[PDB]
């Protein structure tokens, strides 16, 4: 099967939403009760998996809350996403603020590296996503090097198997070349591993790694409505 | 052929919209037949060929849908745009996002090689548009220099021939100088074909190629209209 | 008169303008007037002189028509700018998009390189317009290196005659350094022209060269206020 | 001592909001007693320490004031953050402009550095903040080096003792690296440093610092609401 | 009295607006009353001097006037700004585009050079405005080398003794090191030093330098208001 972990087609996407301020307003049972509906829907079609939901608030402006799907088909995916902006209320009173595409493929060099979702791994309490571009002299570099650059850099993370990574490629997926998670039950371990990578020659490399999002995984639709500014 | 295709005058455009959420509503039958009717004319005039429309739900935030057109002379092109925004209520309550406009011309080494539209082929169901810009030095690097980068940059793709290509130039038609769109039957293909291409020397004479526009050509206005947020 | 036209002082500008969608409407023939009306005032008047206007439908977004005046002094176009948008409805109904200025000088080695509107040519029927930032090595560069650089760029442009260059300072009315215009019965003939351009070493001390605005001239405002989404 | 604050965990984040015009209106007696009575319950939660709200009227467009509060956990900010916007008038006339946040951490070789804010000392009448974001081969530079270039950079800063330095490592918490408060009596010793620091080989390792914002400090909610605009 | 003006505390700020179309209307003669009410005000108060109002319109999208005032501390230019946003029609009808704030402060090399409002020179009839920022390199460079590279800076605007200079430091105080501003009877003399310093070694050290603002400064108040767009 793990033969089946790397050859398996799984598309993600992390769906980035802001509240529109004056369009939700105080009351909101029926907002909640039709989108957790809508969430009911997709987990008994069995095609769509919600990974999670996360409460942005107090990460960045112009971003208020997220979905984490995975489907083995993007068209799956565009209907789930087209849908929920459809036929939901809380749809239409969110604006789109930004889409992280990715499909999973195996690993260059060390194919016991898989994603935490591919693997059936639990969801972290906390989450940073983000994309990435590698410089362009990347891919064509001797790959005896390139190989040797990846070890001390998976090296370099030893001291941190609490927090569960989530490398995709993104290549015509979006503007970005792989799709970055990284899940934890702590926040502030997430901060010290970024902080540690940073003592890699990888880091020499690298073109583009922005916007981040980060935000705490929440155990339902109605923990995350109640908290949007109205 | 392969001397009056390369020698034929052809303008492409690619017509990316945005939804605006609340201007559609709910009733959308009229508005259907109302377009499809529009494109009806466009095909009886037989001066724009409509190549495809695509549904972009997903791919990135500002974007819904586009329209792939194709005439011999650019301002039918204009007229036909302006005629969209102007007489149609999908076009009234759509906004331009992004547009990409080329014209057609034979390559410079291989002139064997000619943009799927230019040949006639049926369109692929899944299609990445994106526009390109080459280093500085590109042009004015020793002409045989860039013939042998440009021989191994067209091998590393062998090995995809059910992605079809489109590289076209856009210089003075916007802010770039290649327009280029890569169709095939299946989106996973295009992903690998990226990344396949990240391995040449091609990639080290690259100054920019984004946004990205990525989608899935449907069958008819309907299937499109249907999917847009109210 | 050669000296003459060397030494003239001629401000000109490139206003681009973007129609609001639903602030037209279809009763457009009394606004058509009242701008026909305004643009006879102006040359009536004789300090400003209308070049041409132009249709920019689908060449990018956020951009729909454009103006190109000249005068002796940059007040007067101010004044015409400014009475465009506060004294005609065309102009309360449209956005200033960019705004490109500049002021005719003569060239730094060859003084026989003058703008075409300074020869008081005949305007070209498609025309393509974007500023320009030289390399910041450019102007401290041996005089004679950049004298041969720019003898071998005017030289690669001798089977372009049909095409007509504006190429006129614009430091400190804006954030470029020149600002540049090609006309041509032909749009064709301005994507060739910098297609071929491109093989120059003048390519090496660039910085920038974006936005582009490229259309066709209109024989009259009726022309363009008819095509605009209403 | 010490090695205690060393080892505290404290979140900071600096939440710069800017005004709407036509929202608040001329009376405001009730909102900023609202105001002042949402503060009031921080105080006595004992979980979110306000250390200032700042007057930005003037530093830059779109940016009117800001919040610098502290917590041992950031999910104690999110709340606090999403309850202002929700739960108070003031909150919901404005909206979000720039958020940034950070997690205190031991410094790299002097573990004598400490934020400001950390060592409990009293905030500066005047501030200036924003982010940082060191060269891609600053990390992994050889550690003697770095050592030094940061201990001439400590030397070059000591003609300005009165300015308190707050340095916080923000990784994974948004698109920088660091964030940067500098507290002072008067504002003008702020530029002066930052001025002299410019005279430091620590600057040939810069990739990023702005947006920066500088204002203020109020002694209550009242004068802050009083200035913004109606 | 030299020295006394190398030791003088002076801020200085350029606040640009934009006109809010639709928002000001044709009866405008209040509202011009009121402005130069709130002016005059200020200059009895004799905090705040109104060195200029500078008609901005045709420049560039999104600006129409700057006002150019100084004040020996910072916190009198915060109130008047804010004042004047908050209580006159006019700055409540009018948005913020771009804030360029700077401390007059000596000379690096030649305690001789003095902007021109530190000496009570006239303004001029024209201006330009634009921030910049230097090299990295620029400050860690050998000081006699950058003091022989400002000394030939000086000596190549030596024919443009009417164009008069304000070069003050912006450090802390925004997104910049400078801030510039040029003052002169004549607009096309200030392209034409423009052009002529591009011939220096010290455009070798140059990041950031846009974006400019170009204006005639008006007699008063009512000069401007009666340009705006209604
Ligand atoms: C964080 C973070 C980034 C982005 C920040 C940065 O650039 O430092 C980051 C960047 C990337 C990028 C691109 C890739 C894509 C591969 C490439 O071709 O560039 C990429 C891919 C891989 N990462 Fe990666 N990462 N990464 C970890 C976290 C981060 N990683 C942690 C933790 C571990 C260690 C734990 C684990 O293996 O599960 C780890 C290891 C790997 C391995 C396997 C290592 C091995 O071969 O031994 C592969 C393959
Ligand atoms: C995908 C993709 C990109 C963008 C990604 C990248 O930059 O790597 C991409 C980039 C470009 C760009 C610019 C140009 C414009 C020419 C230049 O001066 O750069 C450009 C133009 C050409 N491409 Fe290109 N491509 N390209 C393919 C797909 C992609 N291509 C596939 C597939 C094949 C192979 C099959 C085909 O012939 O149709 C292929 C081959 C060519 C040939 C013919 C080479 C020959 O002599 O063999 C020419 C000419
Ligand atoms: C197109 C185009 C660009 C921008 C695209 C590019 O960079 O390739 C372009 C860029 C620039 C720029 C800056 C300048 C300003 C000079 C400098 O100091 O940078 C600039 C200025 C000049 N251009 Fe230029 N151009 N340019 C033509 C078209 C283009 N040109 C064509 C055609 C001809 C030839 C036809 C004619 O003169 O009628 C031509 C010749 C000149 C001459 C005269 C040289 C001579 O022959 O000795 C001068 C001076
Ligand atoms: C202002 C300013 C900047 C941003 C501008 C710049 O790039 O110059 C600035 C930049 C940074 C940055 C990144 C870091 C993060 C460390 C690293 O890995 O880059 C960073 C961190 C440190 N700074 Fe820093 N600064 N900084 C001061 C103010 C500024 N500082 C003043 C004042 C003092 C001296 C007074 C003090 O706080 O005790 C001072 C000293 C330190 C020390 C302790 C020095 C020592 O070991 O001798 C550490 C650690
Ligand atoms: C215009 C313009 C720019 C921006 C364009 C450019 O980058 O070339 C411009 C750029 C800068 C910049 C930064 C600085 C800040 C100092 C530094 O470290 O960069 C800066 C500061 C100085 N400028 Fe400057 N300028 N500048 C003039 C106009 C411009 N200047 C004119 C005119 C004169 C002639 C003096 C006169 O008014 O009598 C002149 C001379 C000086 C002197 C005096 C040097 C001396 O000792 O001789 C100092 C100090």
């Amino acid at each position: 099967n793990f033969e089946e972990l790397n050859s398996m087609q799984r598309y993600s996407q992390f769906a980035v939403f802001r509240a529109i301020p004056g369009a939700l307003g105080s009351d909101r049972a029926e907002i909640v009760a039709q989108a957790q509906s809508f969430f009911d829907g997709l987990e008994t079609a069995g095609k769509v998996e919600v990974r999670g939901i996360y409460d942005l608030a107090g990460c960045r402006a112009e971003a208020d809350f997220m979905i984490w799907w995975i489907a083995e088909e993007f068209e799956e995916i565009q209907a789930a996403f087209a849908r929920f902006r459809r036929e939901t209320v809380l749809g239409q009173v969110s604006e789109v603020a930004w889409l992280g595409n990715s499909l999973h493929r195996p690993a260059e060099f060390n194919r016991s590296h898989l994603p935490s979702f591919i693997m059936g791994e639990i969801p972290g309490d906390w989450i940073t996503v983000y994309p990435f571009v590698r410089s362009y002299d990347w891919y064509i570099m001797d790959p005896q090097k390139r190989r040797k650059i990846l070890a001390e850099h998976g090296q370099a993370a030893r001291d941190f198997p609490d927090v569960r990574a989530n490398t995709v490629p993104a290549f015509a997926l979006g503007d970005y070349e792989y799709m970055l998670a990284f899940e934890a039950p702590r926040l502030d371990r997430i901060v010290d591993l970024m902080h540690k990578m940073r003592y890699t020659e990888a880091r020499l490399h690298v073109r583009e790694e922005t916007p981040f999002f980060t935000g705490r995984r929440v155990s339902e639709v109605s923990e995350l409505v109640n908290v949007l500014p109205g």
